[PDB]
């Protein structure tokens, strides 16, 4: 038997949400960028926030890791995006990434399901973040927004104890 | 399994689910009218409640879901953006960290905010604004910008004021 | 307090006055808000009708209105109107509680407000509040289809 | 007389006048109790209020008071009041049953009262006695903790 | 029997138990501000009720426990006592006769009345007065008596007054 | 009967820690100090967090508050604290406060169970920290630490939808 | 039968199904670069075993089914395609008897074997070529071709060298 | 109830409990000593593993209690001040962020860190400094700090060196 169906149209911010497996967190952060010139790669590190640059914090695990750039709305040219490891030549990295966020598709976002999977905070600091740009772009033109899930920080519950 | 056989239903303007409003909430509906836009630029215009809804009594409610959608005269041409973000320094930086951006270049013109501001206040959608860009330049009252608010529904509305 | 019947809602509005000459009336139409002004929004059926004003302070002379269909004279209003709310009285109000209750929403723009004064009053002086029951319109707790 | 609601309580304060120019009209701001004046109070609901105003008894013309939000125009206020306490008739009292039932005792701060007379009155003449019902404080069956 | 070993958990300002009312009975409070004192010398000055607790209706209500706690400030340098004691023809000799004194070179500046009071009315804290005296001289203003009272839960309170 | 008793000494931060109320969750931040004049008070206000800036988080209720300063281990004098209303005359915060934090004590901190209790973390804006000092001391000198209890925000383990 | 309605939900790039090995097979993975392109012209360059895989032993394991995908440089402009074939006397007669070609302008780059070498061994990956073609000049180190191979498990590599 | 008699039976030095390792761990103490110290001046050293876990298999082992307790010579005169903390830009900012303090002025000259580090690794104590304060001018030698540490408990070190 043949099925009739309809495709519903969906709208900008409609769509689900992912939620975080047992156990784990999400945190999110994001940084900008700096001028760029013609057929040009630029290579950024990645810092982590004050509350997770502790020794105690840096042995948690990593899950998952989204990557989606806002730029502004009068960018005219194509950019593209990836996380990968520090390399000597930045336009190589897109040769190997299993994951590039594009601003000519309907979704600008790039999703690293297990290329990270296992390793712990502290090894964030070892990777950098390529950004390719078609034409020349001033300084803050594109924003990269950064979510990484880990392991939950096992103490955020408790009152500092008052006997110093 | 094997392959299932499927055929596509094409629909036309207007049809298609409604969303319906979670129990114990309404919706209200408001517009307001733009100004004269140059090319390249965003303007910020502020959100002003209904005179229904401006009271304290009524500025206390909590708040649900946000839907945007703006419609242009036929003879408009270029390429318009809106969205809807806290009050930001920068005009045309609200598009670098907001949620949704409504386009007017694609199939639907509309933007939602599921839960950008679940639990907030009627008061607190004064602090926010609407940032509107055009690629060309377009003249005033051009662009109407259409806001579906759903919030708790008020409990004493129906009573005539005594006297 | 006076609560709406079950399956009812009340909507409130008001419109603002002229000015007025020493012992004369103006007659003013009824228009209504914006979101109850759709064809199917006209069929419902409606209820009461309460008709208070708020002046301004420094108003002086008596003032009179009332709600009627149109008249030809426009003074003769006030003798076949169920209600009139004067100013001179403990209560400025109009009850209607049942000149209408029965008509459509469509309807109430056959009808007018006559409002009268003794001395000569500036503009924006008077507003004239109205409140009017009706049936709950039956699609307002749904958002507009997305697709048009 | 008309009593509390299950779990509410009723505060009574009031506020002294100044003087008033003939044909015209005060802005007062509404000052809490201090006992209310904390930011955990801040915060209770708000049920009915009660407005009424004694004079001295050699005190003459027509005297007018109204509560509302901020205005502009002064004198505008007297036109979106819900109740007037005017004193030329039986009442001199304005009760809102409705007007502000649901909000918190922080938003009595961006409501003002607006006073009228129709001759020159001298400083302290009139009164304002002020009503407000409120939810009962979680906390004042307990001595405060001894070691601070 | 045998030794048990015991740990003492230190607490911080602002930690411990609070005292409730017992049933039927609330408690209002109010303070008081002092005037200039001499060194070696004591002031004697009179409790003054609430106005919403100076009717005739609540000033037949009866009394409870009564807590004294005063509160300087950070500067002050010297010695208090303050007590609550019938009125005395000598400022000084209520101290001799006095239940409790409120010291502040303790760890607890505060004076608790347990039984002294308990069965008078309302109206018979106008005959007490509070002495207060100072090791040295202490400008105005600089301490501020709190006095929590409990009494029976007044019976008519929860009316508007009949218009 | 006689019940004889062994009371153990006790080393510096060794005591129970207070543990947050269920649903509820605890931020801590911290400020700095300026100079101060001998027999002075000074007035500092409170900012909140930029995770808890939006107007969404600014409606969690509040429960209970601590305050702890830490100081140079070479100030010499008496310090005290207090967290209060905005006031005009800051030196009398001290004569209607709850809880004041002496450094001449064993527990230099200061606990306010119900005197914020049911407020929201906008109304933590409209209060002030009180900060006297018996002798001249320069600026950073002592740094003040805060923390709050509030209700969990309710949207952290789901990650962004990607159709923007 | 009634119309169903379905909704579409988007995927961003790195969302969907991995293919998995089956049983008693494993997959082992290596790149090679590519050398300078004249437009309209294609070149041929062998296929290289790694150096854990070119022992006798190893070379005589089945075959299952072969990935190819390749990754440009994001300036690279113009239309590459690339296939896996027998060893050809004209160049470019490849791409008229491959069963698939990898090809740039589409939305998935790359191509899967999954019938044509099954059976096979890993000593005759080496009788076999890569074919690439270029419809406009490219430099060489401009493209990287990614060849996933699964085959069967070898049995002898957990053991240490004897000494 | 009624009131319970109570005698305290006093210790000497030496007595009282001693706190035993959790299950899967073992404790390990070292000891440093101390520089010169001018009067108001703080110094900083290093944390310096002992040889027996400083390879590398042993620094990957994890961490939980931390105790921190100094002995000084009979005739030093003055106060001392000792403490824990991360890698601090100003040497006496130290003292304003951690969480213990060891003072000499107390009964008890030791500061313990119950879940500060819990879960680092011993590696991770390389990173960190401790940071030790003097009223008065010392000389060298005059202060040594005790380290105990506890960790899980490595797992090949009863075996013999194979040869």
């Amino acid at each position: 038997g043949v099925q009739p169906v309809i495709v519903e149209p969906i709208a900008a911010g409609q769509g689900k949400a992912i939620k975080a497996i047992a156990g784990y967190s999400i945190s999110k952060w994001e940084a900008s960028s700096d001028a760029i010139t013609a057929k040009a790669t630029n290579a950024m590190s990645i810092t982590l926030p004050h509350e997770l640059s502790s020794e105690k914090n840096k042995e948690l695990k990593v899950g998952r890791v989204l990557l989606w750039l806002g730029l502004l709305p009068s960018v005219a040219g194509r950019i593209k995006a990836c996380v990968a490891e520090k390399q000597a030549q930045a336009e190589a990295a897109f040769q190997v990434a299993l994951a590039v966020a594009d601003s000519s598709k309907e979704v600008v976002a790039a999703m690293y399901t297990d290329a990270f999977r296992g390793a712990t905070l502290g090894d964030l600091l070892n990777l950098q973040i390529y950004l390719y740009a078609s034409e020349a772009v001033p300084a803050k033109a594109v924003v990269v927004h950064l979510e990484v899930e880990h392991v939950r920080p096992t103490f955020d519950d408790f009152f500092t104890p008052v006997y110093k």
